């Protein structure tokens, strides 16, 4: 089985995409984003380490196509190391991805 | 010699969607990223001020119009300030920009 799952992305691509509206003022651009922002990697410890694998996260699906967007959306994915797993035997293979 | 290397956020503005274009590997997805992203953010005793304002910017750009990043570097970023002061001038100006 598999069903909702509590972690940050949803409001990571939210104010990813956020695209002026919300906001009607200027410096209330990037407040609005710089609320989501905190929200999005709200280091209460994290190094820079975390955040790098925040942008480097977000940024290694976002190279990767629409394979990944397929097994997240008939849910699957779970580790970071078996997407790109499904992208290298997709990209590099051709069968049941596994 | 007094250099002055202008570089905001270019490469930066750049990795955004490196492009998978399989970099060898899977796991390289991130290699190239990783690289960026650190170079993105980058450590410094910078805490989450700068990775806040990091999201902050890097958002700040993909909800506002290139033209914003056109007005104030005509072709790049520079200073958030900048950009935001251009669309306060189309919002409603008043005065010559800086």
């Amino acid at each position: 089985g598999s069903k909702n799952c509590p972690d940050p992305e949803l409001c990571r691509q939210s104010f990813r995409r956020f695209c002026y509206q919300e906001v009607s003022g200027p410096q209330e651009a990037l407040s609005q984003l710089r609320q989501l922002c905190r929200q999005w990697l709200q280091p209460e410890l994290h190094t820079k380490e975390q955040i790098l694998e925040l942008l480097v996260m977000e940024q290694f699906l976002t190279i990767l196509p629409e394979e990944i967007q397929a097994r997240v959306r008939h849910r699957c994915l779970m580790s970071s190391k078996e997407i790109v797993t499904l992208v290298e035997d997709f990209h590099r293979a051709s069968k049941k991805p596994k």
